[PDB]
């Protein structure tokens, strides 16, 4: 998946994964603390939480297919775990292009230990 | 502690201290002659008064922590001078943060010249 | 003269003074107090100085004219202040041209807590 | 002309003649009195000089055709006027193009009353 | 008195007149045919309506001194042509000011024979 | 035309046609093969579309007249092409107007490998 | 080998694909049809050919090891595409580099009508 | 000592250590596989050899202080350690200053994985 979420990122937001989100803020790129920064922030703590439903599979490694139909990214429905990570990452992309309008250069590189709030939940 | 003043600013007014506050006008970052500038600027004047009140202790250099509740800024308390200097700095986060709005660009970088009024009272 | 200096310093520098110069470290455009931050910086403090030399003038408001034959400068003479005058600003454009090698963009933002030491002496 | 030079300028350059050399230095879009500033300010001095030479013509009104063989300009031989009035304007594009290393966006818009020097000699 | 005018220009806008305003629009520097492009050019407009109830003097030319104050241009008052243009005048540069939000960087220099519209009436 | 149409733009879009629109998606100042990109680039297909329906036309170098009411372009009659030519043109200089609000600077240097869809179909 | 030869472009240029080379000319990023604009361009048209005698595999997307040894790169060879595929690749990267001397930052947003020419022969 | 060593960069060269190095290149922020990737990233590896040579100490975090005469860096010495270590920070600081001529942008942020090299053997 870490290829297909790269690409719908960069597709959806004209910014490459590395470096524009994959340290951006408390949880862009992984992290448990926040508070979150922005609502860019939010899209990744959201994306994880994500992650985190499906434990029977491997988000990371797990490779799948997807297209694009008039604007929209259509998940492919080969195996379970393709379908849900799919869409993890389908929706985290859609997020972060909506989001762009307040997406700050300044929070690109973020100090994760500046994030100290109690561990989120989902 | 300038490093945490720095913190707060890089997170409340979404800019970072350098360049966007480290010369703005004529007492963001430093300066004890006015008049100020804008709004802004008389951020930095009352947050200039403020550590005037604590010549007792020294708001430049003792480190302090500070957590977020609700959105909002919460100082520690293991020592009263690491209290009341990071209330200096939150209230100068905080203005900062509320005066974005008439915020400008090029008072950062202002004419030599215009400081040279006499030292402003708190 | 200020203004026949600006073009001065826009024919002999590329720069226009606004925003390359009016805010140049510690003395140009303005200021007394050092360190000077470099060379240009030490040209506009040798240019406050050449200034101080004519307290029969106004160095700033006095209006001249100069003419360029073989790619200099050349002072008119019609008052001795306008042709004193004019020389101070012929020298400082032509120092500051001199120095664009280490022509440094961040001191025309320098920190606020920069030019608080002793008053230079001419 | 106006348009063969005008298409010409873009076409070599890459800027938009207006508003990019319609004013620059002393002599670009016309004027007599220097010293030029740079070397692109030369080039509209010899172009104005080529123009010169064409009692012959009305160079900056007579309409004409050139095509664009492997990379350059050629110029047709409808009639002389026609001929020498392309070879001007094709000279003048290739040099401001071949000088675009020290052009001054500071001197895109240079008054032309601070060109005091006296009448050009060709 | 186009040295009054220039100063309360920069120090209004920030702006040097030129060449930010000298030809801005359809008014901005001269001109009786529009339509205007922008608020900017509607605020050169006014202030040339401004100069035509003042055939009294030589808006122009008539030398005169303002204070700053609180912020508030002030206007003499030693005679009524120096009091009736200075009105003008400020008008003129707090509405540039006022108008700075909508202020286009390519509308700075615009060629005054695409201005069609009919002579403009005050 | 190509030059009427471009005042055009610079009047109703606050945006000169280079480098704004002349690279834009694969339709704007040129392009056949789609997809387009936005609403912006569909203005650009539609004009390219208005233009084949002027086959007894030269809508990129016929030039024509027009006023402008209030705020609205009004298309000279001289000739049968010049009204339609110029009602191609008012018609996507004001698209692009309306369409301002979803202009993504970056489709300006979109991926080269982004137009190969199918030539579209007026 | 996408993600492989942008990091060698990265690592021989300085300059990332994105933006500085994926919509570079006619063929940077993609693209049949010429007159390539300069040599970066021609490094990139030599490339694509280079693709093209490799039929038999995924250069696109064929995924390859390489390293770095005292400047050099030094491809792989588990399998005859992986080592082919590599070798178009670093060429190109540092036919890349070689040409940096003449790297036009305008050919990044060239007009849309630029690159509709023969298709080029290898 | 990452108090005065990030000082010292800051100073000596005006840029936030975080994240303007942090990170930079393969050897910057700690590493020990490359190659480098330019001069900057070989006055990092020039100084984890440094901190190589100093097994009795703990550099990283032995703290320490420094003064600042005439422009320069005055280590201590109250013990061996803190002088040693100070010489090491102070040597990539001025090593930093003296190479931003080639200070890349796009490798201030380089994954370090990317870094295959075999261990550097100082």
């Amino acid at each position: 998946s870490v290829v297909e979420l790269g690409k719908m990122i960069i597709q959806e937001t004209g910014k490459s994964p590395f470096p524009s989100y994959t340290s951006y803020g408390c949880f862009c790129g992984g992290g448990e603390r926040g508070p979150p920064l922005d609502a860019t922030d939010r899209c990744c703590l959201a994306h994880s939480c994500c992650y985190d439903t499906l434990p029977d599979c491997s988000p990371k490694t797990d490779r799948y297919k997807y297209k694009r139909e008039n604007g929209e990214i259509i998940c492919e429905n080969s195996t379970s775990c393709k379908k849900r990570i799919c869409e993890c990452d389908k929706a985290v992309a859609v997020c972060l292009r909506k989001n762009l309008n307040t997406y700050n250069k300044k929070y690109t590189y973020y100090p994760n230990f500046w994030c100290k709030g109690d561990i989120e939940k989902c």
